[PDB]
């Protein structure tokens, strides 16, 4: 269908998903230089984004215009996984869980930082577009972890803390799954099938802890209780997608199903996030 149209949707749904959480850091820490430094970071993001989204624009359809996307996309989410866990550090200082995010997404960054690399030395190469994928993956998982723990903090009696725990697990194992096939044979389509599964995945499980972050936060805001069925509509939306990538892990149309899943899903955490931005005002 329109890998590369969609593939500049997700970059830029993704640049202001990491500007509103930015603004969210400085919402709750004014006064603090790590907030600043996500504010200055996601622009930067942003930035990459745009020059990647007119690069792509002047050359349709090629292997540089996807890999030059890839990595503006992993360069965003690395940057929303770092201000993530600042946030995660904010709400608990001395908890041994927001320095294990804080670690993790540390190594998220370095895991893209040699991706991109790679794919510098091989922008020609299918192998580099499954690496960067594999690193886009990871920082997902990362993000879903530290998602969920913020969930648990804000209600450590509710079973919807632990439904969203065991579902970033659950993500994880498909991520390190996706790994596994992705090492053996980097240069087939089934890399990147499984790897984009893997991914719509774990953004559909982000998605619906957001949600649930969303109401805890405001329980009498009704456009945070509108954000679990849609969150959940998203969900199915990916869960098909994912169907089709493994019952045809070769197949374009499932790899452009899952990548419209993927924007999808991103649009409804955008729209969710901005929800919570502004219930912390």
């Amino acid at each position: 269908m329109e890998i590369a149209a969609t593939l500049q949707e997700i970059a830029k749904t993704l640049a202001e998903i990491a500007i509103t959480l930015a603004e969210i850091a400085k919402t709750l820490k004014p006064e603090s230089e790590e907030a600043k430094k996500a504010e200055e970071e996601a622009e930067k993001a942003a930035k990459e984004v745009e020059e990647a989204i007119k690069y792509a624009k002047e050359h349709p359809n090629s292997l540089e215009a996807v890999a030059k996307t890839l990595q503006a996309i992993a360069k965003t989410l690395a940057t929303i996984a770092k201000t993530l866990a600042y946030i995660a550090k904010t709400l608990k200082p001395e908890s041994e869980e927001a320095e294990k995010a804080e670690e993790e997404a540390k190594k998220a960054a370095e895991r893209t930082e040699k991706a991109i690399k790679y794919a510098q030395a091989h922008p020609n190469s299918l192998e580099a577009v499954a690496k960067t994928l594999l690193a886009i993956a990871w920082t997902l998982a990362v993000i879903a972890w530290t998602l969920a723990y913020i969930a648990k903090t804000l209600d450590p009696e509710s079973e919807e803390a632990e439904k969203a725990k065991k579902a970033a697990e659950e993500a994880k194992k498909k991520v390190e799954e996706a790994e596994k096939i992705a090492q053996k044979d980097p240069e087939s389509l089934e890399a990147v099938a499984k790897t984009l599964a893997a991914i719509a995945a774990t953004l559909a499980v982000i998605a619906k802890t957001l949600a649930y972050i969303a109401k805890t936060l405001d329980p009498k805001s009704e456009e945070a209780k509108k954000a679990k069925e849609k969150a959940e509509a998203a969900a199915k939306k990916a869960a098909e997608a994912i169907e089709k990538a493994e019952k045809d892990p070769e197949s374009l149309e499932a790899i452009a199903e899952t990548l419209k899943a993927i924007a999808d899903t991103l649009k409804v955490i955008a729209e969710t996030l901005k929800t919570i931005a502004k219930t912390l005002k």
